[PDB]
């Protein structure tokens, strides 16, 4: 039965540290840490915030405030996910914690604007540096991957007792918004809104460089980005670029949607090569996060994957080409949308997130890696944890051993008061419960070798021979054989 054991993890708030990287929250979270261990909860997920340690300056790390709330979370005796957290919280009205990256980065912006991912109209998202700054030293001599690396060599000296004594025990890696390995395609602040098709953001000069350079190896330096392709708004069929038999069907459309989705992946590819480096002969896996984009998945185009930087269609997967990049790095992947069922969403918006599961759940077991999973958005109800259930455990329970797929770890978004009160607080624990298969909590289930250096680089035309061709999912039970009640 122990086999059939999956993690549960819970997501802190955002502000666990607060705006101003100090520690308030002790007293409230070490009563709700308390709970989450009476409930069986096997670890609790934090960011890190870039913007908040390193705002004061170049090197100047401020690491109190997170070694005060992660002595909290050693004592209660949970262990702990941290992200390294490159991105803004929040900025867009209404939203309740901001926390911008570093002022002295963002500064840089004021003069060179273009270390910003840009949408066609010009517009400089300031959540997160374009993956075309990586290895540009703009930034007081560094470049962006140098400053990514040296946070997470920070990070490690300063927490090196919660690393030993196996309290931290995931590290995942930012490499986007929302710390999700993606372009910022359908941006709030820009005027999206759900289920438009969002936009190509790769405006930014060092971008138009590269793919100027990429079109003329092939042979076409005349190429531009393609212009047929609308705005945040539309749907797929009120475009040339993405309606069905459209022109992201040409040899000109495949180049660029390869060229872009590509970017992604190498950027992913080189970050992670940084971050083993750093964590090598800790007991840790390095993740990164994929983002649900469920949206006109049910049309050929697939078109918000396709801004989002996601190359997937009926006849290519673009995400297992990811896994097979992550797999030298022996790095996870966190999905999100564990929590959805397809009947749950509008019609207009052509949307599968079941089917969307399965395949990048498929795609990770297949290369052999680890998968994790959180929900999209906030559930308290008994259907949406065994629609959990069913994505932890796909073939249900396995009476003599491990079964054949099973979810490596689930992070719950997020605590609050709400979560540890009343029925919501029942009906989690019970929750839990199911998760570890009736069985109590195992605080010593899934150790962690110590991290190995990640295996030998491949070529991007190597990565690419994991699109085709596309296979069918593992079958998915309809329902969980163990719900809640
Ligand atoms: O606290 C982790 C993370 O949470 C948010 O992003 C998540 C989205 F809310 C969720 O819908 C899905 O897309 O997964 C995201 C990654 O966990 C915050 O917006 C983000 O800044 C923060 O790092
Ligand atoms: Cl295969």
């Amino acid at each position: 039965v122990k086999g059939n054991y999956v993690q549960v993890y819970v997501m802190l708030p955002l502000d666990a540290v607060s705006v101003n990287n100090r520690f308030e929250k002790g007293d409230e979270l070490r009563a709700q840490l308390r709970k989450l261990v009476e409930a069986g909860v096997d670890g609790v997920m934090v960011d890190v915030w870039w913007g908040l340690v390193e705002g004061k300056g170049p090197k100047a790390y401020d690491w109190s405030a997170y070694k005060q709330l992660f002595e909290l979370v050693q004592k209660a005796g949970l262990k702990l996910q941290a992200i390294m957290s490159f991105h803004q919280c929040g900025g867009n009205v209404g939203d309740a914690v901001n926390i911008p990256i570093p002022q002295w980065v963002r500064d840089v912006g004021t003069r060179d604007p273009d270390i910003f991912y840009t949408d066609g109209h010009g517009t400089r998202n300031i959540e997160y540096l374009t993956l075309g700054v990586d290895n540009q030293p703009l930034f007081h001599g560094r470049s962006a991957v140098q400053m990514y690396a040296d946070y997470m060599t920070s990070f490690r000296e300063n927490m090196k007792e919660f690393l030993d004594a196996g309290v931290i025990v995931d590290i995942e890696v930012g490499l986007g918004p929302a710390g999700e390995m993606r372009y910022p395609s359908y941006p709030q602040s820009h005027g999206w809104s759900f289920p438009g098709i969002g936009e190509f953001i790769c405006y930014d000069k060092y971008l138009q460089a590269d793919f100027k350079a990429a079109a003329a190896a092939v042979g076409h330096p005349e190429w531009e980005f393609p212009n047929d392709v609308g705005q945040y708004n539309d749907t797929p069929e009120r475009t040339q670029f993405f309606r069905d038999n459209g022109t992201y069907l040409s040899e000109k459309g495949r180049f660029f949607l390869a060229w872009y989705s590509n970017n992604l992946i190498k950027h992913g590819d080189r970050i992670l090569d940084e971050a083993n480096k750093v964590f090598l002969g800790y007991k840790v896996q390095l993740a990164i996060k994929i983002s649900g984009i469920h949206w006109w998945y049910k049309v050929p185009s697939h078109a918000a994957e396709l801004t989002a930087g996601y190359y997937n269609l009926h006849d290519r997967d673009g995400y297992r080409t990811i896994a097979r990049m992550l797999k030298r790095h022996r790095a996870s992947i966190n999905f999100t949308c564990a929590e959805m069922r397809d009947s749950e969403q509008s019609s207009q918006a052509m949307s599968a997130p079941e089917e969307l599961v399965q395949q990048v759940l498929s795609a990770g077991w297949r290369e052999g890696l680890n998968v994790a999973c959180e929900n999209a958005l906030p559930r308290y109800d008994p259907t949406a944890y065994n629609t959990i259930l069913r994505n932890a455990r796909p073939h249900g329970i396995n009476q003599s051993g491990p079964p054949e797929h099973k979810l490596f770890g689930f992070t719950y978004l997020r605590l609050s008061n709400q979560l540890v009160e009343g029925q919501n607080y029942v009906n989690f624990k019970t929750f839990v419960d199911r998760m570890h298969a009736n069985l109590p909590r195992d605080p010593y289930v899934d150790p962690m070798a110590p991290l190995p250096r990640s295996g030998p680089e491949i070529s991007i035309e190597m990565i690419l021979q994991a699109a085709q061709p596309k296979l069918q999912p593992f079958p998915f039970q309809e329902h969980t054989d163990l719900p809640v009640g």
